């Protein structure tokens, strides 16, 4: 928990951190557009809306039943006239069933960064094998994320 209450903070300025592809997509650093610095994380090769970018959450830091802050900014340049970005928690519940709970969602047009943000998100008490992820609702556009943050509940960004 750094000086600003962040547990992780991905600027994507030289490193993808713990971010990986969700589904058969691919993620990589890109200098084509950025929210801060000169880079962001590009997400491409998606073949279904559920494909995207994900990051495993360590249960020792993000304790189920506890409340935390999550933040990311996203944008796209082409492929659609608008999209709906979703930041979500993928997890396995107490019955062994994989669940998808929405943290934040925002609709936006091309060439505009949008702030996916929830300073008061409660992780379900029974969650295991957790991942925070970003995808869209119903398209397969390439998209970019930047400034990916996991923080203490109440953290203003
Ligand atoms: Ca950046």
């Amino acid at each position: 928990p750094d000086a600003n209450g962040y547990y992780y903070h991905d600027t994507f300025e030289g490193s993808v951190g713990q971010w990986t592809a969700r589904g058969p997509a691919e993620v990589l650093l890109s200098g084509r557009t950025a929210y801060k610095g000169s880079e962001s994380l590009l997400v491409r090769n998606r073949t279904a809306a559920w494909n995207g970018a994900q990051r495993a959450l360590n249960p020792r830091t993000f304790v189920p039943g506890n409340t935390y802050c999550f933040s990311v900014v996203a944008s796209f340049i082409e492929g659609a006239s608008s999209t709906t970005f979703c930041m979500k928690l993928q997890y396995v519940d107490g019955s062994g069933t994989q669940r998808y709970d929405t943290i934040d969602m925002k609709t936006v047009g091309p060439n505009q960064w949008v702030h996916l943000y929830n300073p008061q998100y409660r992780i379900p008490s029974d969650a295991t094998d957790m991942y925070v992820y970003v995808a869209t609702a119903d398209d397969t556009i390439n998209f970019y994320i930047d400034e990916a943050i996991g923080a203490v509940a109440g953290t203003v960004i």
